């Protein structure tokens, strides 16, 4: 429409006049902040056969003061998209401005909270609002196009405009257009693609004003309820996409633009280890083979990584960990069986064009399998080849069931096996049978094992089948040769030629089979062994792999091999790997190049054998060196008080005045004299500190007060040095009503009352016109008895400086507003020579706030990929307290003793630095008239991966520096 390289009809995208299936995964370079980390990721993606990411940009982290797009250092977002271009990897842009996505605000920032109109809505007070912020990524977006040679090939206006209330006139088609409007007038040529959080044909092509160039939507059909992570609702699994898409669009390839990959979990929650067994490889099998029963075309799993909520970036439901039970986990690791599964899938849709070119019947309970116990979804093409996605009718059954097929062919109707026994589903399993389906020339007629990958090398073709343990599978091919095992025992090889064909029937067995039918070579394995299989593309000209186009998927090779194969690529008599390993392994390559006479594996030249059917084999040796971690506890630690506030000498004169006789905020009008809300005077995260000031009369008796800080928030209040109590928190509450009793006081004399509460972050804003992204922060009533409201004048404190934030490294949202973090003392080397010196172990024996500074240095190997986490101990009942850790100024730890459940946290290399000094400042407020303490503090690690990145340069990491604009 606008341009040529990125096109599409009924069926798929066209991408340089050749079809492609897009198979993404989700990925947020703002919750994984360190460039080379990100290159990590996206060549993993890329290892599960995909060829595309999905990403959100914050607006919220790149323009906290309004009016200053700031989204360079750690978010820049140039050095991620030359990351998915060295990785071969197309990109999504999903820029909002409102994204969701768990974050603070649903994107938006607090000053949004100043705004005279409905968010998300065609008044011109929000729209002004976002024009700097689109015209800024947008333009980004527009410079890294498919267009000028970038990776960017679909970009998403808005996110699932979907749902109205509360007087908008939803959907607005004069909004959507204005949205669509700002990235073109941006330089955006490429395809705008929405995603309607159901389908219900919202801004569908045909619809008119406001209507995008492709149709998608959501789905997130097994929910969030991680607790019973084996329960499968009955009716959950979706059985009517294809009809809806066929109403709704039929023009435009059938895309969900977020499939859930994993879940989402609350303070309280289960924890991630439960969401991903709820998203597990039986999910993924049974849940992601019924998206291609549809005939998907473009499909991107919501997350495939997740990452961190670190420096406050989260919304109030959620805490640190944004793992999202997915495929890659928050670590990076690749451990979870759900990654390997997700390969067989990614890399059977990687080599399948028939896939995109048949045509999709209904659903049926008969016709293609002998019992209605199972259902079969037919995708039938004629010469361009048919598929035949298998489930049982219940698709949470976990029995077993026997079966036949009756299927058409080329050659004719068959019923399969013709050579005897019977086919298996065992449970919750689904599988893609194919009939004639091409291998570069050769025709498989049929196979009931599911493709994992083929190729074509100068000796012959390859083809690499799979089944699950106990299945008995058949094949046949249009070929007069007959067939030999060339690996393997011939027990369980069962053959028979016909006069055009040879049919070949196996069981599955651990130890792989291959079997020769003229110039195909065929590898038989279990489902266990597919999963050790790598397809890496073979770079000639260079050594990155390049997109996914026709001929470098044709040009790939074939690695069995164990964690990871990244890249592959050949120059002169070399071939080269880069992998990484967890495990002593055995590598194997399939179609060595006939110039190839030398195995290099991560640079070094390794020893390989030849078999007699041509294959490389060589081992790589893992021997895990000596990982020497610091004892947290036996560290210098220096303490200072960071509530000076509650001591008689504390001097507010500097601190802003919440005098504000109106809000800016529409959604909420005050029930005080003045605005107590935060982000009326441009304080939108981390810890909030309210000073009330009165003059006694002598007869106060109680003082009450809500607060509202979002779900799980906590508070707690003195007057002058007394403590008068808190609100410990719980999840069910985002605000509270406390009252408090006064001790006696003296006539005439002053008073402050100091009130702390937690931010737990901004409220989304899912449903347009509801407007709850402005839900405020801070003091909502207050009442001293017997006096009026007036009687008490208030000063108020969030981050230093409010949207003129001091760290412009580490972002606005990073710190919050305690003394020590207006001081700067959380960065690099505070100025501690003459603090106290105690411990968090130690802890306070009061209510109250400490902080905590130490270094510690690590000297960990090069050429190793160390999992690290920070553990703070909860092995028996505790007191409640709340803690915030900063790595190198970098807040990497939001800790709640009373609520959970994360006491693991992991923290990436770059935050850390493997090889140098490292700094912790750590806060601890205890909510308890007796104080509190940390039962433990440690330093972790999980497996080291002896790895192929190159070296993890830390990100800026400014030291801590003496602050003109605090209050002191
Ligand atoms: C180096 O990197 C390697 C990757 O390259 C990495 O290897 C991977 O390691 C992970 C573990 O971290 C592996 O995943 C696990 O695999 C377990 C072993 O079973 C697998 O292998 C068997 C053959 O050896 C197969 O027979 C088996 O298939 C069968 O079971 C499947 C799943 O249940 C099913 O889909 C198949 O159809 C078939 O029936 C399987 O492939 C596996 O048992 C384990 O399963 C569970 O754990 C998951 C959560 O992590 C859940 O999603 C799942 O539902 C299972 O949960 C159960 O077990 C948990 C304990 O681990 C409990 O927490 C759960 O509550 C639940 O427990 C119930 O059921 C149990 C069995 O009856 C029992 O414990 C209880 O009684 C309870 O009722 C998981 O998927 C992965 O396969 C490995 N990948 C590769 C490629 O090898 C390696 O670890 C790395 N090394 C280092 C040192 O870091
Ligand atoms: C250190 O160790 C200690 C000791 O082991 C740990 O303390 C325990 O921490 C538990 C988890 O926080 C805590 O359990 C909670 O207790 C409260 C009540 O006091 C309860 O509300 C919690 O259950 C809900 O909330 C969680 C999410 O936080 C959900 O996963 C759960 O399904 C429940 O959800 C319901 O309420 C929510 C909000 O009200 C709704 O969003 C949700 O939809 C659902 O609502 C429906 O049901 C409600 C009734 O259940 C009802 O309002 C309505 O009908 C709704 O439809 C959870 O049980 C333990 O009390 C605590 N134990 C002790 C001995 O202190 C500590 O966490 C550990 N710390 C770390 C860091 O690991
Ligand atoms: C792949 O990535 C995922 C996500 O990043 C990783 O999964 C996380 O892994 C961590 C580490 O295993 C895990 O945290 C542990 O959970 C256990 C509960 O299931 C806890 O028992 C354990 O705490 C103990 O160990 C810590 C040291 O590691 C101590 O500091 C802590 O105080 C606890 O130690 C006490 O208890 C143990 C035994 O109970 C005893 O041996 C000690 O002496 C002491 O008394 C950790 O909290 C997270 O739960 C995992 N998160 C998720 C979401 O799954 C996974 O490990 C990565 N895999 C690889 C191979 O890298
Ligand atoms: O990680 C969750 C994901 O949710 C997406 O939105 C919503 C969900 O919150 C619910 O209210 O409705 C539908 C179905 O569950 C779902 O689309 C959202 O687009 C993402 O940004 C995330 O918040
Ligand atoms: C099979 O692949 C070959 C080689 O790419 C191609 O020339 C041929 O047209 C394909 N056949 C069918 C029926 O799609
Ligand atoms: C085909 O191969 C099978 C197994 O090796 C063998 O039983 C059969 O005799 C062969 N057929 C011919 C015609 O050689
Ligand atoms: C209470 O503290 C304030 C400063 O926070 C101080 O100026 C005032 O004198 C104190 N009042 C009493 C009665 O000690
Ligand atoms: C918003 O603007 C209207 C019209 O000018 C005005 O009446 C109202 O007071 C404003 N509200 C807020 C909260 O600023
Ligand atoms: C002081 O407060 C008490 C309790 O509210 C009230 O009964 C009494 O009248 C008050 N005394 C004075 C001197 O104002
Ligand atoms: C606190 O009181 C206010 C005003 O009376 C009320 O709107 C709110 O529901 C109360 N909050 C809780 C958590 O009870
Ligand atoms: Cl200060």
């Amino acid at each position: 429409l606008l341009q040529k390289y990125v096109t599409w009809d009924d069926k798929s995208l066209f991408i340089n006049g050749e079809r492609i299936m897009i198979f993404s995964g989700e990925f947020h370079p703002f919750r994984l902040p360190v460039k080379e980390l990100q290159l990590d990721i996206f060549q993993k993606v890329k290892a599960l056969g995909f060829n595309c990411v999905s990403f959100y940009v914050d607006w919220a982290l790149v323009e906290g003061k309004p009016g200053e797009y700031r989204a360079d250092g750690i978010f820049d977002l140039e050095p991620f998209f030359d990351a998915a271009s060295e990785a071969g990897i197309y990109l999504l842009a999903r820029p909002g401005p409102y994204i969701n996505a768990e974050s603070s605000g649903g994107g938006f920032p607090g000053w949004l909270q100043r705004v005279n109109g409905t968010l998300r809505s065609s008044d011109k007070a929000y729209l002004d609002a976002t024009d700097n912020y689109v015209s800024h990524v947008a333009a980004t977006i527009a410079k890294y196009q498919i267009t000028n040679g970038g990776p960017i090939i679909l970009y998403q206006p808005e996110n699932e405009y979907t749902s109205g209330c509360c007087g908008v006139e939803f959907p607005d088609p004069v909004y959507m257009q204005y949205v669509e409007d700002q990235a073109r007038n941006a330089g955006v040529v490429i395809p705008l693609i929405n995603n309607d959080a159901s389908a219900s044909g919202n801004n569908a092509p045909g619809t008119g004003k406001g209507a995008v160039d492709i149709y998608g939507h959501d789905s997130y059909p097994l929910g969030f309820d991680c607790a019973n992570p084996t329960v499968w609702p009955s009716g959950d699994l979706p059985t009517n996409f294809r009809t809806l898409h066929l109403e709704q669009s039929p023009t435009t390839p059938y895309a969900i633009v977020q499939f859930q990959g994993g879940s989402y979990d609350p303070w309280g929650g289960p924890g991630f280890a439960a969401c991903s067994e709820l998203l597990n490889n039986e999910f993924e099998r049974v849940f992601y083979k019924n998206d291609f029963s549809f005939q998907i075309a473009i499909m991107n799993l919501y997350m495939i990584f997740g990452g961190t909520n670190w420096g406050n970036l989260g919304y109030p439901n959620g805490y640190t960990s944004y793992d999202y039970g997915s495929a890659v986990t928050e670590s990076r690791n690749i451990t979870r069986e759900k990654y390997s599964e997700l390969k067989l899938l990614g890399n059977f849709a990687k080599v399948s064009p028939g896939y995109l070119t048949a045509s999709p019947g209904n659903l049926t309970t008969s016709g293609y399998a002998d019992t209605t116990d199972l259902t079969v979804t037919p995708l039938l093409g004629n010469s361009t080849g048919s598929f035949f996605v298998v489930r049982h009718s219940d698709y949470s059954s976990e029995e077993s069931t026997s079966y036949k097929l009756r299927l058409p062919t080329s050659a004719g109707s068959v019923t399969i096996p013709q050579l005897g026994g019977t086919l298996t589903l065992n449970g919750r399993d689904s599988k893609i049978h194919v009939t004639d389906y091409n291998v570069s020339g050769t025709n498989i007629i049929y196979s009931t094992a599911e493709v994992f990958t083929w190729k074509k090398f100068a000796d012959g073709k390859v083809l690499v089948l799979y089944g699950g343990a106990g299945e008995h599978h058949e094949l046949a091919i249009s070929t007069k040769s007959n067939v030999t095992v060339i690996e393997g025992s011939e027990s369980g090889i069962s053959s028979k030629q016909t006069s055009s064909s040879v049919v070949v029937g196996w069981d599955v067995s651990t130890t792989r089979r291959i079997i020769q039918v003229g110039d195909l070579k065929i590898l038989l394995l279990d489902r266990n062994s597919a999963y050790n299989y790598w397809v890496p593309q073979l770079a000639t000209d260079g050594t990155s792999p390049g997109f996914s186009t026709p001929e470098k998927v044709a040009s790939s090779i074939i690695v069995k091999a164990g964690y990871l194969v990244r890249t592959a690529y050949l120059k002169g008599s070399g071939l080269y790997l880069t992998a990484d390993f967890n495990a002593t392994t055995s590598v194997e390559v399939i179609g060595v190049p006939s110039t190839a006479k030398n195995l290099f594996i991560n640079g070094d030249k390794t020893s390989h054998t030849v078999d007699k059917n041509g294959i490389w084999s060589a081992t790589v040796d893992y021997n895990a060196p000596d990982i020497s971690l610091p004892s947290l506890k036996d560290l210098d630690w220096k303490y200072v008080d960071t509530l000076p506030e509650i001591q008689s000498s504390y001097d507010d004169s500097l601190w802003p005045a919440a005098d504000l006789k109106q809000t800016k905020n529409t959604l909420r009008s005050l029930t005080t004299p003045t605005s107590l809300y935060s982000s009326d005077y441009g304080f939108h995260t981390g810890y909030l500190l309210y000073r009330g000031h009165f003059t006694a009369t002598g007869n106060e008796s109680t003082f009450a007060i809500d607060t509202q800080g979002g779900s799980a928030f906590g508070s707690s209040v003195w007057l002058n040095g007394t403590y008068l109590g808190s609100w410990t928190g719980l999840y069910a509450n985002s605000d509270y009503n406390a009252t408090y009793n006064l001790p006696q006081l003296q006539a005439g004399k002053t008073y402050v009352i100091t009130v702390v509460i937690d931010n737990m972050g901004l409220e989304e804003n899912w449903t347009v016109g509801e407007d709850l992204m402005k839900t405020p922060r801070g003091i909502l009533n207050f009442l001293l008895a017997g006096r009026p409201s007036s009687a008490i004048s208030w000063k108020l404190t969030g981050n230093l400086g409010g949207e003129d934030y001091e760290d412009k490294v580490r972002g606005p949202l990073n710190e919050g507003g305690l003394y020590a973090e207006r001081q700067g003392f959380h960065q690099p080397e505070p100025p501690s020579q003459n603090w106290k010196s105690s411990s968090p172990l130690e802890g306070l024996s009061e209510a109250g706030i400490g902080f905590y500074s130490a270094s510690f240095d690590l000297d960990l190997p090069k050429g190793w990929d160390v999992p690290l986490f920070l553990n703070i101990g909860n092995s028996t009942t505790p007191s409640p307290y709340r803690v915030q850790v900063y790595v190198n100024g970098y807040q990497y730890a939001k800790y709640i003793s009373n609520i959970g459940p994360q006491t693991s946290f992991p923290v990436p290399e770059g935050i850390l630095n493997y090889r140098g000094t490292n700094w912790l400042a750590v806060t601890l407020w205890a909510l308890d008239s007796a104080g509190g303490k940390l039962e433990s503090l440690e330093l972790s690690y999980t497996t080291p991966v002896l790895t192929a990145l190159g070296e993890v340069e830390s990100v800026d990491q400014p030291k801590y520096k003496k602050r003109k604009g605090a209050y002191h």
